[PDB]
């Protein structure tokens, strides 16, 4: 929906402008996204999106249009300041979110080459548990940085200190995506893991 379309679109428009110096391409990504705003929100989530980001997106569009008439890059810079703020806020509900359950030592973090020793419980977004190392009564061990584990763990556990317990809420893009894991994880599943970093080996 609107959250995912704007997140993907802002990223791609920014790759075209900043990465490829292609203003026309960036415009052609942004303009349809603004156009679909104009019918108004039609779901509760689109309404929430509009309330949160509608005004800033409308202003960003106005700076873009000022740019087409001035050719002054300062007007585009003002547009992207707004688009980036919207992007960062949308991003807080995607990827992986780390919420501390109990603090760690705040000083010892995973480093390259080390093995993380953790306890975890994985649940679907509703709360149905699908796996737990705590049920096997033994810690799970893995290494970060080599795509051994889903992206939400790669990014989430890397931020935890030894002794920390944290809740990782992982969007499907950062977990098992459209395929899921047959027999365990459905397609397009947001996952919630209760993870405790026990030690580094
Ligand atoms: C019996 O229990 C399974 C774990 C189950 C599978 C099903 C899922 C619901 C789940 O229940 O775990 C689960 O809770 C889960 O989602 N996990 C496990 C805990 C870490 C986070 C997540 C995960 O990434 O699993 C991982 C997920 C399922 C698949 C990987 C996701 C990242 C992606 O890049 C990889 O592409 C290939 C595949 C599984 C793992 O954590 C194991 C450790 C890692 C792998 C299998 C791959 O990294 C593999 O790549 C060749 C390796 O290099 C390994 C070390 C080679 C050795 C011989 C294989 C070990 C296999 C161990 C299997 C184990 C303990």
């Amino acid at each position: 929906g609107w959250h995912e379309m704007w997140h993907e679109g802002l990223e791609e428009a920014s790759r075209l402008y900043f990465g490829e110096r292609n203003v026309k391409g960036m415009f052609e990504v942004l303009e349809p996204l603004h156009a679909m705003m104009e019918r108004g929100p039609q779901t509760l989530k689109e309404t929430s999106f509009n309330q949160a980001y509608g005004r800033d997106l409308m202003e960003a569009q106005e700076w873009c249009r000022k740019y087409m008439k001035s050719g002054n890059v300062k007007d585009l810079t003002q547009a992207w300041d707004l688009y980036y703020h919207v992007f960062r806020r949308i991003s807080k509900q995607m990827g992986v979110q780390v919420e501390t359950i109990s603090p760690g030592d705040g000083r010892t973090f995973p480093k390259r080459g080390q093995t993380c020793v953790v306890h975890y419980t994985g649940m679907l977004e509703d709360g149905k548990k699908f796996d737990s190392s705590r049920d096997r009564n033994k810690p799970f061990k893995f290494m970060l940085g080599k795509q051994e584990v889903i992206r939400g763990w790669e990014e989430g556990v890397a931020q935890m200190s030894v002794g920390q317990r944290a809740k990782l809420t992982i969007s499907p893009d950062y977990a098992y995506g459209a395929t899921g894991h047959p027999g365990i994880i459905p397609p397009h599943a947001t996952l919630v893991f209760d993870v405790e970093l026990l030690k580094l080996e």
